[PDB]
């Protein structure tokens, strides 16, 4: 929700998410091939105003074996 997860604290939050198990980011983009115009959210918004976190993510982070609407 409504609350910068900006920088450092992004990457802290991508990284508990997925990180330091797996990744592949959606900047402002979407997976394989959608350009930057915010399609699965995007990263860097979702993250920077709206708490990019472990359910509100994990779509954008690393969906793997763990995946998730959220």
């Amino acid at each position: 929700g409504p609350e910068t997860l900006c920088g450092a604290e992004l990457v802290d939050a991508l990284q508990f998410v997925c990180g330091d198990r797996g990744f592949y980011f959606n900047k402002p983009t979407g997976y394989g091939s959608s350009s930057r115009r915010a399609p699965q959210t995007g990263i860097v918004d979702e993250c920077c105003f709206r708490s990019c976190d472990l359910r509100r993510l994990e779509m954008y982070c690393a969906p793997l074996k763990p995946a998730k609407s959220a």
